[PDB]
């Protein structure tokens, strides 16, 4: 990792103005492909999660969430270890984008986002809510470890990941569940899906979601 | 690094997609290469498909380029100037209507002058094309955006027609105009090619390409 | 990238998509890596899925590769020969019918000889596969295109069946064959796998991949 840029803002500043896949050079000297959104809200956003069509299975294990998974062309999770390494230094603001089946867009912004390391179960450290038409459904999850079906760290007598078919910084269980089970419409919706409580509520999911940092 | 798409094709890159070019300033430039059409080696510098990207942008935005490699984009006037400094690049314009019929226009050469000359279009002869000629009018004219009026109208054509182009008063083509998903949704001024479907009768997909 | 998709995955490349491999000669080769299927690390060298790309192509086109990163392609015979000069590459064939049913075929090893040997297929033993074995017949045979007949037939298999393959007289598999959008539009010879749906009963989606 022969130098490279440290984030999407730096790529943009350097003249990379089209959104798409770029390599960042991580602090440890490892190259990482990432999707940079160079257009929304001034550009320079590192998109680390995307839901679009239900083509990719998000009901995955600790190791899968740790390393990342999915398809560049469609849906993915960048990986918790990548996110921890990226967010160690610098202030990264979080933007969440949501789109319902009508094509109505809503959003949520948070001042900072950081994940602790694997020993701390990639615990979420979330900054304060700034603004968002979708409302705040992630603050509850701040301070909580990540749990998957094979790594129960939540505050429930059960395994929330198993219970609600996802992976997240579950409590018992959630106000948000963006790595939840995909549904192509309300009819096909699951009890627990790609939900944002303060927007459309539990059991009433979104068609497209993105989570992004700048 | 490679300086264009034909160079890339010659070295064995035979699949159409995104590649990196090396600009004179030692800058890496992502570009879309069409490695198939008419033998291949075409740098696609503008694409419209779905209305997902806003094309009503400022001088600075058009100078730098904007958009999404996954969908619609404008490569950027400065990028285009630097690319076309040398060589004679042929221009191919591809249009697709709402029924899916494709038509085209071919111009012998395409070059943009520098920013001091307002990215003036230098265009060779229309050679052939089922879409007919709707760019010759614009040859020799500076680029105009809503915040930088260089056209031949007392008003600002970019504002009147909601786009950016080498406007006169105002246009025979307007490929950076406002997107419309169907006819029914058509704007008075849209993604238009006057010799093709005419002003006010837009296309669903457009590509502008150099080779 | 390193030598194959497994090595990329092992270095942290966990998202499926287009990566670069560095070939023996020192040429960078864009390839698609599937980082998920059966643990991931598969290099996909052929993909069919729409019919948007013409697969009835010449010897030199099959040598160099052709298609679109976003959709259908053939990686190229010379590329495959270079990749398989070293290492052990298992072949996985993925087939999908018009109902979404997915079947597979696995072979222990896969290698292509050089051009002087007409990119002859060197195929290992069929291990398992719900689609059954329809490539074993083709092992040890030269590749054939409409402009280069090397098959075991008095005719040109590539012309008769409209594709390109390691034809005998003619085939039990024809995955580079003419696309069909339905079972109703099916051709005498199409994208066929004898032991699967059989000759004349084509698939909607196909991938050929190595690990
Ligand atoms: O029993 C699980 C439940 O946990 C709640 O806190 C959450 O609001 C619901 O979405 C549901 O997941
Ligand atoms: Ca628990
Ligand atoms: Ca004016
Ligand atoms: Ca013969």
């Amino acid at each position: 990792c022969q130098e490279g840029p440290r984030n999407c803002r730096e790529l943009l500043s350097q003249g990379a103005t089209l959104s798409g896949w770029y390599h960042l050079c991580l602090p440890e000297g490892r190259a990482l492909p990432v999707f940079c959104d160079m257009d929304t809200e001034g550009g320079g956003w590192l998109v680390f999660q995307r839901r679009q069509d239900g083509s990719v299975d998000f009901f995955r294990s600790w190791s899968s969430y740790r390393a990342g998974f999915g398809n560049q062309e469609s849906e993915f999770w960048l990986g918790n270890e990548n996110l921890h390494q990226l967010t160690l230094q610098g202030n990264w603001e979080l933007r969440v984008e949501l789109e319902d089946f009508n094509g109505n867009r809503t959003f949520a912004h948070y001042a900072t986002f950081r994940l602790l390391g694997e020993v701390d179960h990639y615990q979420l450290a979330l900054g304060k809510f700034s603004e968002g038409t979708a409302g705040d459904s992630l603050s509850l999850h701040s301070g909580r470890p990540f749990t998957t079906y094979d790594a129960d760290h939540d505050s429930s007598n059960s395994n929330c990941a198993v219970i609600v078919h996802g992976a997240w910084w579950y409590a018992s269980c959630y106000r948000s569940n963006l790595n939840g089970r995909y549904a192509v419409s309300e009819a096909a919706a699951h009890k627990y899906g790609i939900d944002w409580a303060s927007g459309r509520g539990v059991g009433h999911p979104y068609r497209r979601v993105r989570m992004m940092l700048r």
